[PDB]
């Protein structure tokens, strides 16, 4: 059948994988493994510890080691007393006990060894807008929006029945929101407030609530809408603990889609969207019309390149680039979902000299990346040919998380030429020659480079060994080193060592 | 401090060109040798045929394919005197077998047709073309609009250009002062000099001006109003550069161009040879403690910028907006030491001021003055990225002496261990579900193996215990890198007792 649902495999432990498919097709990809967790936003119920109204904050117990500091100016008011005699509101000692109970979240992880910073006032963010139901203070609009937009928006956002003590925020992505859209994520947001509290009280000690970090409730927070025909799952552990979260995102009525998945044929195969997750891990994606795309990864910005195919028959060339330049905004945007792609992204479509077609793609990639869970600003093509446009960073991506950095190149896609590098041996070489009491000069090097360096070049390495006299110059061969690497070492009059030319790499891997 | 010319032409395979300031490096050129080109070449060639019916004319320069000049293109000052303008002319009237005549190459050879030739000829230095022969030619490049383009025609008319002659500003010219575009083009008009002397000084056929040769391309590039001397490391380049330099009309400076006779190599007695290290390092220090990046893509290039190691105070205001305008220099100068071309995008550290923000635009608007190749440069953007063009004048420097990494190709990553056994073991999985199906063949690389039988064990018996009367080997294999693999099948009844370590060669030799 055609539907929306939602794939979990979660086999392998060293794997957890969330594929959200559309029919047949794959929409987003997220991905955790195991370890080095991010606790930050996680929500608990912990005990204080120690009071220090010194440090004018409380170390908390919510179940990790530190225990985490918490301090005042972060204390809502629901936890002081029941009267409080302002004399500053200064001292702990005048706010909470020892032994106390609290819910906290977690506002930095872990910087240090120190304990985690707290705080009693808590945020819940959503696509459109955060509920931080604990502080009426704080509340806004967010920074980017402007224009009839703010009229507008700050004018469907008052009509809402929101609670008297909590404040909201509307976010980047609110804009033109309708005045009942906006309900619709708050439900979902004080809904997830009302399960908080019910698992507060439900249980007293330090334990966890809320788990931003995990995949699953990351991935039913943001996506799971009534839309979703089903949410198949393979491993029954973990069936267990998706009831569990959707639970406690206050949403037990979703639970009913999650079926469990037995069929012999591993999920993501039978549902035959295995073939699109490796096109993730590529790099030259084809497009549906012999196009292609082309993403690369630098220090801090990520660079998409659009090739057409070979032209045919001597077509027409504009509305080429122009069909091409709409299928790669289409495939830009499913890709920087599968790969998780976070920071700027920079992109050069092909030019076209309309701007009837350049404000056709830019609109084509408007839409395709309007559904993206996650934060998304973009600009226009510039005098360039470029569009610069920014992902926020919520998770690990690809490459971060299942790939690392080239042995050889270590990280630039290239190695010199061997000419090139051989010479600048050698001139390295000579350097080193010639200065003073230098009894002999090493130089371990790759096999190709050694020979290059001893039949084509001979004369010049002679030529150094009789310019300034004395001087042995000795050039190994390695098995254990490829193009781009090479050590040269130099020897002392006094320090030299009758050892020969084939062992020095064993007695140097030392040095090395 | 003295500006001047280093060239390194010891060893066989690299002419290397410095510039130095004392002994501060600004600009380089690697030209490694061979590729010679004959287009833009100028020869003294005797007039051999005459042929009306293509209203053109046949030109011995001296090869073996003598070349076809039209009548569209010869200078009035080739006419003969007596001449008459009766309707546009036939050619007999214009030109006679045997005549000696200027040219210029303007295409090369085609098969087996013979250079097109010119006598509108054209000397091209680099921020101006003089043509001595058509006044009718001039003009601004049509790549330069705006305030760019009134800067032009100001200084551009402010030069003392002769009568019969003409003149195009090109497109690297933009930055320039009148004093630099006043003396480049006292110097195509001295060489307009030579040229003549010369095609007077012997009747011929012969060559009067190799465009392409490596040492012109080095005068014209780099060879410039302040430069005091040129210090050349091998007698015979020493021989022809002063052969060339005066060639160029400027004869007197012959004596300028001195030798170099030291046991230190020249590079290394100025001192320059770790700023030359510089332009194949893909991080560079800054003076400050900072660093910028640069990565070559596909499309375009991407230079990061990094903060001193560490910052002793808060004045961070004062720490981001100095490390931004030492990469503008670093950067500008980078860019002329690796004959960068097409789209660089630069990602300076964020301040909040926009005054500051155009600080640094500006000094780096500055800085690529001094390079010879146009650079357009956008506003620091939105999201703190600053876009720039700068112009391809040869294949740069990791273009030409740079290859693409094997281990990846070009990606900089390679693919974990752990997810890519997970996804061989998917495709075990498959082939082993199959209804054809006997055993399954996996031929993996040496460590993928070891985490498959190991980590994955209970993974792969699990494959086994399901599948019942299925077979799994997973075969390691030395020969095989990183990423590289093979999954094969075998259809029931078609096995062979073939061990599990020869069953690579037998694959193989299948
Ligand atoms: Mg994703
Ligand atoms: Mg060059
Ligand atoms: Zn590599």
């Amino acid at each position: 059948r055609h539907m929306k649902r939602m794939l979990i495999n979660a086999t392998q432990q060293e794997e957890l994988r969330v594929a959200l498919v559309d029919g047949q097709r794959l929409y987003d990809l997220d991905i955790e493994s195991p370890g080095h967790e991010q606790k930050k936003a996680n929500i608990y119920k912990g005990k204080i510890t120690r009071i220090e109204p010194s440090l004018e904050a409380a170390f908390v117990d919510y179940g990790a080691e530190r225990h985490g500091f918490l301090p005042l100016k972060e204390i809502a008011r629901e936890y002081f007393p029941a009267n409080y005699s302002a004399h500053g509101r200064p001292n702990i000692k005048d706010v909470l006990r020892e032994g106390q109970e609290v819910i906290v979240q977690i506002d930095k992880e872990e910087r240090g060894n120190k304990g985690a910073a707290l705080t009693t006032f808590i945020s819940l963010a959503g696509s459109y807008l955060v509920l931080m139901p604990n502080n009426p203070r704080a509340g806004g609009i967010s920074r980017r929006i402007e224009g009839d937009d703010r009229t507008e928006l700050k004018e469907a956002l008052a009509s809402l029945e929101l609670p008297e003590g909590m404040g909201l925020i509307v976010r980047t992505a609110g804009v033109g929101k309708s005045a009942e859209a906006l309900q619709w994520d708050l439900s979902f947001r004080l809904k997830h407030w009302e399960a908080i509290k019910k698992a507060a009280e439900s249980r007293p000690a330090p334990f966890l609530i809320h788990q931003e970090s995990n995949v699953i409730v990351r991935a039913f927070r943001d996506y799971l809408r009534q839309d979703i025909g089903e949410i198949l799952i393979d491993n029954p552990k973990v069936l267990e603990l998706a009831r569990q979260h959707i639970a406690a995102l206050g949403r037990p009525d979703f639970s009913s889609k999650i079926k469990l998945y037995t069929g012999e044929i591993p999920l993501f195969s039978h549902y035959q969207i295995e073939s699109q997750i490796e096109s993730a891990f590529q790099r030259e994606v084809r497009l549906p019309s012999g196009g292609s795309i082309v993403i690369d990864s630098t220090e801090a910005l990520t660079a998409i390149r659009i090739n057409s195919a070979r032209a045919t028959r001597g077509g027409d060339i504009e509305e080429t680039a122009f069909n091409t330049n709409l299928e790669a905004a289409d495939e830009i945007a499913r890709q920087l979902r599968l790969r998780d792609l976070g920071g700027l992204i920079v992109i050069r479509f092909i030019d076209m000299t309309p701007v009837r077609h350049q404000r056709a793609v830019e609109n084509r990639l408007r839409e395709a990346v309007r559904q993206d869970r996650a934060r998304i600003q973009i600009s226009h093509i510039s005098r360039f040919g470029l569009l610069e446009m920014s992902r926020q960073r919520l998770s690990p991506s690809l490459g971060e998380s299942s790939h690392h950095v080239c042995p050889r190149c270590s990280g630039t896609g290239t190695v010199r030429d061997n000419e090139s590098l051989s010479l600048s041996i050698l001139r390295l070489i000579e350097e080193e020659a010639l200065k003073e009491n230098t009894q002999e000069v090493h130089a371990i090097v790759p096999v190709p480079i050694a020979s290059y360096l001893l039949n084509e070049k001979r004369s010049a390495v002679n030529a150094i060994e009789t310019r300034q006299d004395g001087v042995r110059c000795v050039i190994v061969p390695n098995d254990q080193m490829e193009t781009p690497h090479y050590h040269v070492l130099r020897v002392r009059k006094g320090e030299e060592t009758p050892t020969l030319s084939y062992m020095l790499p064993k007695l140097h891997e030392e040095a090395m």
